[PDB]
């Protein structure tokens, strides 16, 4: 359980919960990929623009909170997060979602509120994630 990435990275295999919310982050360092036991990651209320492709290494991740950032795109590698059950994307600037998000077979909770560009894509997005509660 950590609130600091530098601190988490001193023993990357002991970190299961990481709360980096409200840390004014503009990038997520690719070193995040060494936290391979991570199960919950809170990145809400930062200034992120996208995610590194190394996010794919968080294979044990269950919840990913990116609410209230500045995200314009997600890498296709987001679809490799096989265990992911919750994804918070509210309040970003997303132009689209990658089709690979449909590979998230365990995704149950997805928040997309206040992503203007996605509003016309709603029905398409629900057909891509037909077992996901989408807010």
């Amino acid at each position: 359980n950590y609130k600091d990435l530098a601190e988490a990275l001193q023993n990357p295999k002991e970190v299961r919960i990481l709360d980096l919310s409200e840390n004014q982050l503009t990038i997520l360092p690719k070193e995040i990929g060494k936290l391979q036991k991570l199960q919950l990651l809170d990145l809400s209320r930062n200034r992120l623009i996208t995610l590194p492709k190394e996010i794919e290494r968080l294979q044990n991740l269950l919840s990913l909170d990116l609410n209230e950032n500045q995200l314009t795109t997600l890498p296709k590698e987001i679809g490799k997060l096989q265990k992911l059950q919750e994804l918070g994307l509210s309040g970003n600037r997303l132009i689209t979602l990658p089709k690979e998000i449909g590979q998230l077979k365990n995704l149950r909770w997805l928040s997309l509120k206040n992503n203007t560009a996605l509003i016309p894509q709603k029905n398409k997005i629900q057909k891509l994630l037909p077992n996901t509660n989408i807010d």
